[PDB]
């Protein structure tokens, strides 16, 4: 376990997601509102999936060799598998804050899961150039979701109660931000040109992991906008 | 074929879950009414996708080797790809009957994923003591699934028609007393520490599972909780 | 790339997915209506997964060699992938259409899942016999789906919109034509019997995609009965 500089991360990651994890679901025990319960349920989720991906970085198991530019080069692709169910959830979060239209949670879902599975398909090529192909097209499709986000959610909210207008529009300017810089590590780091180090790559991954899941999840479980008005 | 002791079992899985899948398919045949529509399409869903599954065992696609031990372990990982989407339909067969929020229908699909999917882990992990690692993850998250069922679900099955509550409490015991046995096959089986050979460990799973599906399925299609309250 | 004779018809293939993509995203830009929102969120997603298959074929990623008859043959296992979400998409469109019951869909969503991945098994399978196996349960599934695409569903959109029964039956005839050609192209092509060659399956194969896929969603797209009826 050691024998990997990024193994820190790696433990520190799943820590913090386990620690998460744990939070929400205590807070959560003391919830009736059915509304609320989606939301609680939605977000303990996310840090859960990310826990398990995280030990199975950490113990070795989601880990694989791929051979590009002429070296074996490690690749995580346990984040991918992760990923894959934890950003729909995340973007499920948002979609119910706003009430969101079936067609739009399709789309957001359905976008979200190209993004995936094409930075999936991009980690694991084994022609170096074609990786970013697959990146070009993921990172399209995170534009998408992010246009979305901006252009068919925001407006949706100015038209809702106050709470879920203020606690959304903070939760998607984080969310943007965060996101947006996955394709940035991605492309610089040892999945792509391989300019910064897999360690200092994995404290980065980390550290955006710990902040649009276990961050996220404390701004949005705090808020009113969960609950359904009641008196 | 032959040449594995076990093929007896999986044969044998495989001809119960195909006639469990014809009866119920053949027993839908005359239902009208939308609430039972789904139960019979959930329902007969389970063991068809078992019937594929226990055949793809027999014919010997759904086994792998995994080295742990310093042996080559036989591991059915065909098993995991069943439960992956049995038991959630199990557990939503459960959660419609009782009418379960939405909050806790993904809490409880979602627990359940996070216990197939680490159950699976283990299967394949290498390095053998951490294969109970992921057992133990695998645990927490159907202890989760237990909690639920009875202390979220049996309150709120009270507050039903009688019928509905009847056979929720029947299904209820049925599932906790079932399910709680699968761990303990795998751990004490060819999964985890082999003191059941593969052969017994085979024909316990198919008991197991042909009374989880079938059985299950014989109890709850039988019922008149599965038809909306008409005249 | 061009080392493989089919690749023409996979360049073809992900050219026409890829302007298909566009055009509908393009066209769906202005629509306010949440029914139609819905078409098009599904029928757009649908060119697009397989625009990312295709390329992923073309570019060498989505095959792999499988042994059978004592020699190393060509499986294109994207496809697959592309199916397995498509073609519930594809389903989706139709049971939206006529509003299906909730049990009906998961009916055919599960119908539908066992017969991609069964495909699949069958598609990797070693034992040549057995791949025929698989072969007949996938078309025992679809056989299914088809029998409910005529006994479940029309005599449903008779009931319904004229609109929405007229469109239905195009697309369902449409759909159980073009649809009924996989398995027989898969029989007599590389994964079957092998009488077809790779190069003229995969020219089969796309002309099949885009009039099920593409040709499918300008039918659906230019339909009245996406909207709901409205002054
Ligand atoms: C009802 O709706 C609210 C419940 O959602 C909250 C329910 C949670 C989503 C349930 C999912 C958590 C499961 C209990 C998972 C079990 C293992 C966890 C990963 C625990 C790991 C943290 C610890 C080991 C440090
Ligand atoms: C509505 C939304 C959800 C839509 C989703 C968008 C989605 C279509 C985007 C593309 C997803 C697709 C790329 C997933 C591919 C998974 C694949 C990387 C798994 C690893 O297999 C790759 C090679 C080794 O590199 O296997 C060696 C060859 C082996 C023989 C592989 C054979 C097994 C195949 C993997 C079977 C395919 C199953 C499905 C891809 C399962 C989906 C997995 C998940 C990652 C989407
Ligand atoms: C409408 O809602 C009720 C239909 O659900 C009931 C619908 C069923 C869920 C449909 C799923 C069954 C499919 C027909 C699967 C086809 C192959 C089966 C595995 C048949 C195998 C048994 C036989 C070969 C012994
Ligand atoms: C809401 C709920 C549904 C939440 C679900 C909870 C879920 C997160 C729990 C964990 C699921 C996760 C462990 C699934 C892992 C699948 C993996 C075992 C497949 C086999 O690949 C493992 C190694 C060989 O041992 O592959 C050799 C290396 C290869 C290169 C592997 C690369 C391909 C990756 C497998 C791609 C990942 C795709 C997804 C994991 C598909 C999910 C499969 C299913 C089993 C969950
Ligand atoms: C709101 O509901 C309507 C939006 O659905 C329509 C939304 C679409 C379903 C969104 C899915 C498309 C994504 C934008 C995918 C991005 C990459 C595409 C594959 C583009 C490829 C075509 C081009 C490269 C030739
Ligand atoms: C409600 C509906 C959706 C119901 C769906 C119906 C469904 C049950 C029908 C059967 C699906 C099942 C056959 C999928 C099998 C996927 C499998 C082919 C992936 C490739 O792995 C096969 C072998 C190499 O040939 O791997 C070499 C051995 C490796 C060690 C394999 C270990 C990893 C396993 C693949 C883990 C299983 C994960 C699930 C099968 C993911 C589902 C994938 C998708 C294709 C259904
Ligand atoms: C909890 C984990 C989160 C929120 C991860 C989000 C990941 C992304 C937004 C990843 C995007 C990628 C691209 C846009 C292209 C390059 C590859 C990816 C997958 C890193
Ligand atoms: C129809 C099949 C059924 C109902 C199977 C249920 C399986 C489980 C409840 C399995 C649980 C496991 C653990 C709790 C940890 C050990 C590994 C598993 C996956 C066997
Ligand atoms: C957009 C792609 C579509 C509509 C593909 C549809 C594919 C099928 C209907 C495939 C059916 C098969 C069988 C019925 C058995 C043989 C194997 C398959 C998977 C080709
Ligand atoms: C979106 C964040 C991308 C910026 C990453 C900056 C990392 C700087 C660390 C130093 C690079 C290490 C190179 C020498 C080993
Ligand atoms: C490939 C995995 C996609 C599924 C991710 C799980 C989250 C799905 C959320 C469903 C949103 C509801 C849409 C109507
Ligand atoms: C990883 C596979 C999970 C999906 C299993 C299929 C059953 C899902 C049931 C959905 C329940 C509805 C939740 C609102
Ligand atoms: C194995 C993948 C199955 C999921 C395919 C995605 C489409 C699912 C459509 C869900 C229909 C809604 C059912 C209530
Ligand atoms: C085009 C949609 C406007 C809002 C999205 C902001 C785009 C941020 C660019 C992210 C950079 C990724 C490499
Ligand atoms: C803690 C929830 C109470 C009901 C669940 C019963 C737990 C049964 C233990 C199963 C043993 C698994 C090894
Ligand atoms: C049995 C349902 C009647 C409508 C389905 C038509 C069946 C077409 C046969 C397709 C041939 C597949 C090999
Ligand atoms: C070895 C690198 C070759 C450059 C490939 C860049 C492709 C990016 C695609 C963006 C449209
Ligand atoms: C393929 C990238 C798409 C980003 C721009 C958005 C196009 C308009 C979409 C309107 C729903
Ligand atoms: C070789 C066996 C070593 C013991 C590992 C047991 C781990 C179980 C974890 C329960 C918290
Ligand atoms: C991680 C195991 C959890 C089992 C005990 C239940 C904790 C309380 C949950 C209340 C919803
Ligand atoms: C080598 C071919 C052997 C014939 C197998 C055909 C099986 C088809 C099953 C249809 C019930
Ligand atoms: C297993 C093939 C099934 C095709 C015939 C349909 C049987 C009746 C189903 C009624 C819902
Ligand atoms: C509750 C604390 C969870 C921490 C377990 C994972 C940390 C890795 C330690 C090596
Ligand atoms: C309808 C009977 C189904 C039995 C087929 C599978 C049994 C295995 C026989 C070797
Ligand atoms: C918009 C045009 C998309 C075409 C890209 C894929 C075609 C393959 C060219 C070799
Ligand atoms: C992106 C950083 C999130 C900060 C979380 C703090 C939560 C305090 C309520
Ligand atoms: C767990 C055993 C189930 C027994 C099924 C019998 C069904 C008869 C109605
Ligand atoms: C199966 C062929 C479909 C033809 C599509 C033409 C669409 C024109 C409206
Ligand atoms: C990590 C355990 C949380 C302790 C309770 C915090 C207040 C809800
Ligand atoms: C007005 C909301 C500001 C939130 C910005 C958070 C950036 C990490
Ligand atoms: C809207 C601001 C996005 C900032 C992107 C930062 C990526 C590191
Ligand atoms: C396995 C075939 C079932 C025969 C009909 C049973 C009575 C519905
Ligand atoms: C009162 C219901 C008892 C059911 C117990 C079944 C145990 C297998
Ligand atoms: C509530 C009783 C559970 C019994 C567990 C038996 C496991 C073999
Ligand atoms: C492929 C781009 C489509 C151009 C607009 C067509 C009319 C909606
Ligand atoms: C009356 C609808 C006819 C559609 C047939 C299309 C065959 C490809
Ligand atoms: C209902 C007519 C189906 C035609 C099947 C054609 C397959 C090539
Ligand atoms: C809570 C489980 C953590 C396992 C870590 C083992 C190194």
């Amino acid at each position: 376990i050691t024998g990997r500089p990024e193994w820190i991360w790696l433990a520190l990651g799943t820590a913090l997601m386990g620690l998460g994890t744990l939070y929400f679901l205590v807070k959560g025990m003391g919830v009736s509102d059915p509304d609320a319960k989606k939301f609680y349920a939605i977000t303990t989720l996310v840090p859960a999936i990310a826990f398990t991906m995280y030990l199975s970085m950490l113990l070795g198991y989601g880990l694989t060799m791929v051979p590009f530019g002429g070296e074996q080069n490690p690749i995580y692709w346990a984040r991918y598998a992760d990923w894959l169910f934890t950003t729909p959830l995340l973007l499920l979060d948002l979609a119910l804050l706003v009430d969101a239209d079936q067609g739009t949670i399709l789309a957001l879902v359905g976008a979200d899961g190209i993004m995936i599975g094409t930075g999936l398909v991009g980690a694991l090529t084994k022609v170096y150039s074609y990786r970013f192909v697959w990146w070009a097209i993921s990172t399209a499709a995170m534009l998408y979701i992010l246009y979305v986000l901006f252009f068919g959610f925001t407006s949706k909210a100015e038209s809702m109660r106050p709470e879920v207008a203020s606690t959304f529009k903070v939760l998607r300017n984080v969310t943007v931000v965060l996101w947006s810089a996955y394709p940035v590590v991605w492309l610089i780091g040892s999945e792509g040109a391989g300019i910064v180090p897999l360690n200092i790559e994995t404290l980065l991954f980390m550290v955006l992991d710990v902040s649009a899941k276990v961050g996220f999840g404390l701004i949005l479980l705090r808020s009113r906008a969960i609950f359904g008005e009641a008196e």
